[PDB]
């Protein structure tokens, strides 16, 4: 799988889900992270709850010297909801994308200068972002899914 290829050759990995548990379908990525630390023990991997705030994050990111960092989170790309995109947090989109609050294109620069790391993102489209919402049951649904398809990978 494209996944499975994110994570080939890549020992030292940090996976750090970002989002807002009572947002709605914005609880995405936390999520994903807080039930990637049920499934995933191994000394080589990190799993941080970042919470809108990966920028707060940088220094114990760098500290864990981190071959690959995955940033997980309800990204709106104009997808069906729940689908998967896989994408470069590096990449300079331009004008016709704004950004909210620190982007996480200053973030993941920052930590790639910092210790060399591959950086990814992987976004899954949110359906309702309303504020003091459960998140749907299918976003529950592709978080578990997605954290199993990351533990499997990485028990392996």
């Amino acid at each position: 799988s494209v996944l499975e290829d994110v994570f080939s050759g890549k020992t030292r990995i940090v996976i750090c889900g970002i989002g807002n548990d009572v947002r709605g379908d914005d609880a995405f990525g936390v999520l994903v992270a807080e039930r990637l630390k049920e499934l995933v023990k191994t000394p080589d991997v990190l799993i941080l709850n970042c919470g809108e705030m990966p920028e707060s994050y940088v220094g114990k990111i760098a500290a864990f010297k981190p071959d690959l960092v995955v940033f997980v989170d309800a990204i709106h790309f104009g997808g069906e909801i729940g689908e998967f995109i896989i994408a470069d947090p590096l990449k300079t989109l331009g004008e016709a994308v704004s950004t909210h609050g620190l982007p996480l294109r200053i973030v993941a620069s920052y930590i790639k200068e910092q210790t060399g790391s591959d950086i990814v993102l992987i976004g899954c489209q949110p359906g309702s972002t309303g504020l003091f919402e459960e998140p749907s049951e299918l976003i529950k649904e592709r978080a578990e899914r997605l954290a199993e398809l990351i533990a499997e990978i990485l028990k392996n």
